[PDB]
Order: C-alpha cells, then structure tokens, then sequence
C-alpha cells in the first residue's frame, strides 16, 4: 500500500508548473538554489524542520538537511554525508555573534562510492569583510565570514565562506566541502527572512 | 533569523483559522473518545508518517500505529522495537502473534514508562465504510499487557484484506491510558 502526504503532491505540482524571478518571491516557502560538484543548479525546496534543522527537497526527491547554511547531513545522493557532530558548538549557531577568530572541532562521516570515510576538523573564522549580493533580483548585505578548514590523516585544509545577512545573522549564501576538502557544495538561499 | 517550510504554509492554509475531498492522505482523530478531528498527512520519512494537526499538534504513525506525538496535552514520546510490530506486515498475522517493547509519555506533565507485551487474535470481518467507500477488513484485536503496576488492555486494528493497509486502529496513547481512535481515508 501507498500513502500521499501533502510534500509530496504539493512539491510534485510545484515541479510540474514550472526559474521566473518574479515566481521565487511569490513562493510562500524557503527555496534554495543547489550546486554539487560545481554542476548544475537545481532547485529544491524547504519541506520541513525538525530539531532546529531544515529539511530541503529536491525533484528527484533527494534530501539536504542544514542549520543556518551548513551541511550536517544529505540523502538519496550519489555521497552523502552521513554524520556531523559537535554541531551545538557551530558558530554559524549564532551567525550575529560570531567573533573574528572564532573556531569549531568536531568529526564527519561520509560516504565516498559506497565507502564510508570521516575525519577531524578544525576551523577559524575569518572576517572578510561586507558584500553585497543580488538574489531574486533583491539586495542583501552580507557580512562574509571565512571559515578556514584544516582536517588531519591525511592534513588536508581548505576554505569555507559563508554570505550572512548582517541584520537578521541568516545565510543567504554558503560554499563549502561535503567531506573534508572534497565535494564542494554551494547554496542560495532566495527568500529573505525580515527582523 | 526565521525560515517558511511547506508545512509551516500547509498550516497556516488549513489551521491559521476555523475541508474534504483532497489530492492526499488524510485522517479521522478522536481523541479520549471527544470530537472527531481533521488530521492530514504531511510528509513521510524513514518509514514513519506524520500527521498534521490544529495548534501545531503532530502525530506519527506506522500503518495504525501510534509512535509518537507532538504538541498534545499528553504526548507518546517514545516507542521501542517498532520495526518487530507486526502491523509492519498486517498480512503476514497469524491468531497468537506478539510483540514486545517499551513505550514513554507525559501524563498531566508527569512523565511515564513501562514495558508492554500484547498478542495479536483474530476477531472476525468486517466491511468499513469510509468516505462512502466499503472496504473488507481483518480485525485484530491486540491484547496488551504491563506491570508496576499492572494492567492491561485491548487494542483493534482493521487491516485491509487485500492492501495489508490498516484503515481504522483504536489504540491508548499510553499504558491502558488515553484512547487513540484514527480513521485512515484514502486520497481521492
């Protein structure tokens, strides 16, 4: 037997009528706007949130699970990242009251074809400074925090940034690694949050 | 800092201020034998359906099973072994099953736990009208069972003869406490 939710037929109409820059701020939902691998965007949408985190669904039905911008689990991908952990500790917990310096240690857990890997990071962030960026045809300024990555067996490092609107602390953009320092992930996030 | 989910806008379309016949799953609630009230099906995840209700209420289920609940006066906060319930496979019940797990929840802001076991026995066919639509169903009836303290009670569930569905269940929210009576209706 088979049930229909309300995510399902709604989120099925939603791919099935349609991206028109005047549509995306019509949507009621959060929507975002997801690259892996530097490929191709494609839409998803904000189905649900649970625990303080955000459940985002795509057309094929794969999942991408964030809290503030940052990427604590994905499912139904050709990798995932299955585990984050000391995400409590995430100073984008906070994106307002982050300190230039601030720092996070915690380990992840991904699979990589079919093989599960996980390692140790450690990161700063860096303030880069203020930016602008134009998003479904909107201003928003940003603060744009740095977050420099440095995971060990094997030492590996690289950069994480992410684009803060420096009035509510939401991210309105994010690029950043699911796995350490490998398959970038980027996300717009299109519809603004007010005060 | 706030976002806007699809069911934050299925609410405030359904709930944000007091139909039939829709493109989805929905539901029949009555509560402690109260009103009847209109639950629809949200989203499903890892197996489990969750259920939206009035006042930001959810309820998750597993083919007529109560697992969980949100928001409510008393909540289910948690069922153990919930992939041995053998509603997970309706059809596949034999007269005598049995299933054993531990069940908590929060009585007048108490919270409460205790260890159940229950065994499955065939009370006969039934044909379900629902929606204007009959349906032919199993009826089981569940004897379950707790200590300290003790008590137990009868739990009915009619699964579909042919889907394996479970379309109606009475069940208690708790150890022999708090009945649960949800009619399940099909989208169409």
């Amino acid at each position: 037997h088979s049930q229909q939710s309300m995510v399902d037929t709604f989120r099925a109409s939603l791919f099935d009528n349609q991206v028109a820059d005047q549509q995306i701020q019509a949507l009621p939902y959060s929507t975002m706007y997801l690259r892996l691998n530097e490929g191709q965007r494609i839409f998803v949408v904000l189905g649900y949130i649970e625990q303080e985190q955000s459940k985002w669904l795509s057309q094929d039905n794969a999942m991408l699970v964030t809290h503030n911008g940052r990427l604590l689990k994905t499912v139904k991908l050709n990798n995932n990242l299955l585990e984050v952990t000391n995400s409590g500790q995430d100073p984008l917990r906070n994106a307002l009251a982050i300190k230039d310096g601030s720092r996070w240690t915690r380990d992840i857990l991904w699979s990589e074809d079919n093989h599960f890997r996980s390692a140790t990071l450690s990161s700063t962030f860096s303030f880069a400074g203020l930016e602008t960026l134009n998003i479904a045809g909107r201003n928003v300024l940003c603060n744009v925090w740095q977050e420099e990555v440095t995971s060990t067996r094997p030492e590996k490092q690289w950069q994480n940034t992410f684009w803060v609107d420096s009035a509510t602390g939401q991210v309105r953009q994010s690029r950043q690694m699911l796995g350490a320092g490998v398959i970038p992930v980027e996300m717009t996030f299109l519809k603004p949050a007010p005060l």
